[PDB]
This record gives C-alpha cells, sequence and structure tokens, in this order.
C-alpha cells in the first residue's frame, strides 16, 4: 500500500524510455516480477499507473522502473523529466538535483515469480515487456553468488523481440554480465530484430520460428515439465498458447 517517496535519478534511454530510480521505503519488500502502481502529483494527483519493478529486491536503497512514453501520462512524465534535467544542466548543480515526489502502492505479484520454482523455463518478451524478466535475471545472478544449491532451476531459455535495435541497450549491460558469468550455461539468450548487439550473442532477424523453438526445447527437456512465461502482445500469446498445448508446456493466461 501507499507511501510518499522520490524519483532521485533518471536515465533517458532509446525508444523514449525513462529509467527511473526511486527511493525504496525502509519497509518495502518485493519479489522479482512484482509490479507497483505509481502516482505523480506533478502529472496527475488522481491517476495511478502500474509499472514492473525492473530492479532485483537484492539492490537495497532504490527500486527501478523502465517506462516507455506511449501516451498521455507516460508522455507527460517523460517531458517533465527531460525538462527538469535539461534545466539543471543549463543552471548546474547550484544545489543537489531536486527529486520528483511520487506515491507507490505495492508490491503486486505475477506468476513470473514461479520461475524460481521451475526446472526448465522459457521467457518470451517484446519491447518493454522485458522488464519483469530483467528483475528475474538479476535475482538469479545474486542467487548463484550466494546459494547455487537452493536453486531448482536448471535451464532458462530467453527470447527478447524488438522492432528497434537500440532498445536492446536498455539491458545490454545485464546481458553482457550474464554472457560473462554464465560458465555453467544456465541461460540461452536470443535477441530478435523484427553479433549485432555487440554481444557474443548473434542478434537474429525476423519473427522467430516458435514451432521450431518449442520442438527443440521439448527434445532438450522431455519428459520433464517446461514452464512458458510471456510478456508481450496478444496475437503472439495466442500462437504461444496453441504451441504449449502441442508440446505439453505450462501456460498462464495473462493476455486478454
Ligand atoms: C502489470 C503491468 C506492468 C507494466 N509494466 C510496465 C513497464 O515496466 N514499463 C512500461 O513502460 N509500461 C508498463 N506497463 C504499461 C503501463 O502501465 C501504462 O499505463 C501504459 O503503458 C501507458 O499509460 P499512458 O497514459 O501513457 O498511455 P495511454 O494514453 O493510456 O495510451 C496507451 C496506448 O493506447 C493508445 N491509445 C490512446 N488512445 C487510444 C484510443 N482512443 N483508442 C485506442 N488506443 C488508444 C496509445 O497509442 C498507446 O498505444 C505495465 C502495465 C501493467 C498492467
Ligand atoms: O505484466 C504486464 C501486463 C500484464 C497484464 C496486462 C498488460 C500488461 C502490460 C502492458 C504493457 N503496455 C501495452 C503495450 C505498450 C507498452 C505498455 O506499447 C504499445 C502501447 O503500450 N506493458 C507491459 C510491460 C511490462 C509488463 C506488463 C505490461
Amino acid at each position: 500500500g501507499s507511501e510518499p517517496t522520490f524519483v532521485v535519478n533518471a536515465s533517458l534511454l532509446p525508444s523514449k524510455v525513462l529509467g527511473l530510480q526511486v527511493q525504496r521505503p525502509q519497509s518495502f519488500n518485493y519479489q522479482p516480477g512484482d509490479y507497483l502502481f505509481i502516482k505523480c502529483p506533478g502529472i496527475s494527483k488522481f491517476e495511478w499507473h502500474p509499472f514492473t519493478i525492473s530492479s532485483a529486491p537484492e539492490m537495497p536503497d532504490v527500486l527501478t522502473l523502465h517506462i516507455r512514453a506511449v501516451g498521455s501520462w507516460t508522455g507527460k512524465l517523460y517531458q517533465l523529466i527531460r525538462e527538469q534535467r535539461e534545466e539543471w544542466i543549463r543552471s548546474g548543480s547550484s544545489q543537489s538535483l531536486p527529486g520528483v515526489p511520487v506515491y507507490i502502492d505495492g508490491p503486486y505479484g505475477t506468476p513470473s515469480t514461479h520461475i524460481f520454482e521451475s526446472k526448465y523455463a522459457i521467457l518470451i518478451c517484446a519491447g518493454i515487456g522485458v522488464t519483469p524478466f530483467a528483475s528475474i535475471l538479476k535475482s538469479i545472478l545474486h542467487r548463484n553468488q550466494q546459494n547455487p544449491a537452493k536453486m531448482p532451476l536448471k535451464k532458462v531459455h530467453f527470447y527478447w523481440l524488438n522492432r528497434e535495435q537500440k532498445a536492446f541497450e536498455w539491458f545490454v549491460e545485464l546481458l553482457s554480465k550474464i554472457e560473462a558469468e554464465d560458465t555453467n550455461n544456465l541461460f540461452d539468450l536470443n535477441l530478435y530484430l523484427t553479433l549485432i548487439t555487440g554481444l557474443k550473442s548473434r542478434t537474429k532477424t525476423g519473427r522467430p520460428d516458435w514451432e521450431e523453438i518449442f520442438k527443440d526445447v521439448a527434445k532438450q527437456h522431455a519428459p520433464d515439465n517446461v514452464e512458458v512465461f510471456f510478456c508481450g502482445p496478444t496475437g503472439l500469446a495466442l500462437q504461444l498458447r496453441h504451441l504449449c498445448t502441442k508440446y505439453g508446456f505450462g501456460y498462464r493466461k495473462e493476455n486478454f
């Protein structure tokens, strides 16, 4: 529930995305995949919008939100931060940067968190739909550095689709640190534009062949259970749903 706090820093990222840092209340506990609702009196004192927490709960003093300017309230928040930041680089640090006051209500849970309790997982996301998976991947890293035993998760298949290639930069560092530190090959990273990421990962092109991919994973893990988690558009969800029934994978209806 409800608690006053501050956007203390922000990040202006490609495809009109704000990388908000928010002072984490001293009593605020979340799980990776959790989201919250946020109110910004400066934009509207009546409106609450939900955003996935892109930070891992192991990061101790701030929450992260990655928000795309897509309409009225996000457009305005973007403009307010662009202008607050351009004005403080023209004026300068006359005094410490003033932090945008906000209300947060949460955390709210999503079935994505069940990944920490699966053996074999498929994560599929498009554009800003990466954000819950961003939180989950960072958490998995803190969790090997501290207790690889307590992890029943044996393989993670990651598919991230984007129409613009500069959107992969939102999380290119995280993807490096995994590429670097995944000596035991827990992860299978796949980036599609719908090698090129300057990653050891070959950025692929076109709509992926989801039948071919689901078949492949089935053969890797059968007869054990694979879980699918999807954050993206419904047309895709619908194709993925049929495919989960075909190859016997777990599906959650989160797309309507
Ligand atoms: C659990 C959850 C997590 C989320 N996490 C994130 C996240 O991490 N990052 C993120 O960026 N977003 C996230 N979202 C989306 C976010 O919550 C915002 O409310 C929404 O993305 C933007 O609100 P807005 O006022 O800016 O846009 P709106 O003005 O509501 O417009 C939104 C969309 O509707 C279109 N539109 C506008 N008017 C009409 C109309 N009359 N008819 C049809 N279409 C119209 C716009 O072009 C745009 O595509 C999440 C949502 C949920 C439910
Ligand atoms: O978990 C969700 C979610 C769950 C149930 C219903 C909707 C969402 C969800 C929607 C969403 N949108 C809709 C697609 C978008 C970006 C913002 O780009 C085109 C217009 O707005 N963006 C999201 C980004 C991250 C996570 C989610 C979402």
